[PDB]
């Protein structure tokens, strides 16, 4: 109908009557279509400063540029409101929250029933991937919220541009979301619309995601987390390929060869800081370079070798703890042309977050601030209350051709050779800060059992993102690998890591942030068959000579503190492993079952 204000430019049926079925049911007062024009762009970030919603940063400061501040209740993704639906519980499994697609759906329907009476419903065209690539995938998101339009256009390709791929026939993954505030007439709407009734739902069978009530993050920008990793990873698990909670970076060393790597990092461990890394002394020569930041899409090919692509366009990063020492290759991305949300406003109308201070003169706080509240905040205010300025979930969002460290393929359709993956985690104790797995299978089992500070498990880091029974994916990983391998073809190398064992005082005794290209390049070596190692209980790691310690004052005995094994702390591990197979028993493959076995006899050797 003539309601839908549908462009000329869309000529794909399928695509209209769902556009329509969603309308009939969502009931907005108008519909837009998107076409990701930056003069849309800033129409509507025009929009949200006019409701409140951002305030315009200095533009000498923070060029053109924006703060957002969010409902207290709205700061994070709610894992307790995100539900796997597949037809059969066992095909969620213990890691998701499940419930059965009907009744889900007779859940949702009176919740998003007139949900955007009084709201503009945005149609938001989109490719994770490339566009018209042949590894990426369409994506259209229908939503109540400009916040959510004007970050998806930096975070995905998004617009017009979508439909000359779309053509006439072809799929997409739909998407739907509503803040849940339906207006009446003449209602003042608030600055940060929400409800306090969440729900974040995917359907796998059908690629469906509806949410419900949160503006905010991975709830709302449905192509990062809900597409990009749950739906995909159900995708990849039918179609031979892999959907991972992955930086991707390439190294090039003084030569000139290049090798890029993916990794997994939990929550506070360092996906951006280690994307972005920049080598330190004793490394000229070398290079690091970012694919991406979060999400690796992952397919092998015909030549036996897995190719990685970063199918978003921007970085959606955690805002506290960037600084010029962490990561000076975020600290100029966020420059200008970013979104802050839930980060502090100082006194000269630029940002400010926890850790920003390690640049001042003396690493002095600022003295007055607005926090992410409204608040006024002050160093002592913050020891009377203890408010952070910022949100510890503040975050910044920018396009990925803001970072100096672009990798020039980033946006390479082909996608980039893995040749290792990493997988990390905080851990005070008992892991070394860098072991390489003898295996494949090895290397699946440390991916699986990773955990961070009590010591929490994230396997692969997929925790709050696997679209299918962990276990199940698990055996993907396993199949995969048999499958590579059987076509002749070299597996990746795959390493655990871990930069926070504690020392004797209870401080880090790995420096971290640019010295980690110390144990990349170790890695290098390992992947050219000319680096040493210890052969130990749960794999290989460097000795104290096997790293360049060129331009860093690190002595072997602080190495050994943070690099050597223990099999008593292997036999307390491996106790909290079997937990954690309890907690995950169905469908756990027998080949983890294996290297435990393994592991615990050269533990009695
Ligand atoms: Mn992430």
């Amino acid at each position: 109908g003539l309601n839908l204000n549908t462009p000329a430019y869309v000529k794909n049926a399928k695509l209209i009557a769902w556009v329509a079925d969603m309308v009939a049911l969502c009931k907005p007062d108008t519909v837009y279509w998107c076409d990701g024009s930056d003069a849309e762009y800033q129409r509507l970030c025009q929009q949200l400063v006019d409701a409140g919603t951002f305030k315009k940063l200095n533009e000498a400061k923070r060029p053109n540029s924006y703060l957002a501040c969010s409902d207290p209740s709205d700061v994070a993704r709610v894992e307790d409101r995100t539900y796997i639906c597949s037809a059969k519980e066992e095909n969620a499994g213990p890691t998701n929250n499940w419930m059965e697609p009907s009744e889900m759906r007779a859940t949702l329907q009176p919740l998003f029933d007139g949900c955007m009476r009084g709201r503009t419903m945005y149609v938001v065209p989109f490719s994770m991937g490339p566009l018209g690539s042949p590894i990426a995938h369409i994506g259209i998101e229908l939503s109540d919220s400009p916040y959510v339009a004007v970050n998806m256009k930096i975070m995905t390709r998004m617009g017009k541009a979508v439909f000359e791929v779309l053509g006439t026939e072809g799929d997409f993954v739909p998407c739907v979301h509503t803040v849940g505030a339906p207006l009446a007439e003449g209602e003042q709407d608030v600055t940060w619309p929400c409800n306090k009734t969440k729900y974040i739902v995917h359907y796998p069978e059908t690629r469906e995601i509806w949410s419900y009530g949160s503006g905010y993050g991975g709830n709302a920008l449905l192509g990062k987390k809900c597409f990009a990793l749950r739906i995909a990873s159900n995708m990849g698990r039918d179609e031979g390929w892999l959907a991972e909670h992955m930086l991707i970076l390439g190294v090039t060393n003084p030569e000139g060869k290049k090798y890029h790597v993916a990794a997994a990092f939990p929550s506070a461990c360092g996906k951006t800081n280690f994307s972005m890394l920049v080598p330190p002394a004793g490394f000229d020569g070398w290079s690091v370079t970012t694919i991406g930041d979060d999400i690796a899409w992952i397919k092998p090919a015909a030549d036996g070798k897995l190719y990685a692509i970063n199918p978003e366009a921007g970085y959606f990063g955690v805002a506290p703890g960037t600084n010029m020492l962490t990561n000076p290759n975020c600290m100029l991305s966020v420059r200008g042309n970013t979104i802050f949300t839930n980060v502090a406003l100082t006194d000269d109308g630029d940002v400010w977050w926890e850790g920003m201070e390690q640049d001042a003169p003396g690493k002095a706080l600022p003295d007055h601030l607005i926090d992410w509240q409204g608040k006024d905040w002050t160093p002592q205010i913050a020891k009377e209350t203890g408010a952070k300025a910022a949100h510890p979930n503040s975050r910044f969002t920018v396009a990925a051709t803001n970072n100096p460290a672009l990798d020039s393929a980033w946006d390479d359709p082909k996608g980039v050779a893995i040749d290792a993956f990493i997988f990390g985690g905080r851990r005070s104790t008992t892991v070394p800060l860098v072991t390489e797995a003898r295996s494949w299978v090895e290397g699946v089992y440390m991916a699986a059992t990773m955990g961070s500070e009590v010591v929490r498990r994230d396997p692969f880091a997929m925790l709050p993102f696997m679209g299918y029974n962990m276990s199940d994916y698990f055996q993907h990983w396993l199949d995969l690998g048999k499958k590579l391998a059987a076509s002749g073809a070299t597996l990746p190398k795959i390493y655990t890591t871990n930069w926070f064992r504690k020392g004797t005082d209870g401080k880090f005794v790995w420096p971290g942030y640019g010295e980690n290209m110390r144990v990349l390049a170790w890695m290098i070596d390992r992947i050219e068959g000319k680096g040493q190692g210890e052969d130990h209980v749960t794999g290989i790691s460097p000795s104290y000579e096997d790293l360049n310690w060129t331009g860093l004052d690190f002595s072997a005995d602080q190495f050994n503190t943070v690099t050597s094994i223990d099999k008593a702390a292997w036999l307390k591990e491996l106790e909290l492993h079997a937990e954690l197979f309890k907690q995950l028993e169905h469908h756990l493959p027998k080949e983890l079952g294996e290297t435990k076995a393994e592991i615990e006899r050269r533990l009695a050797a």
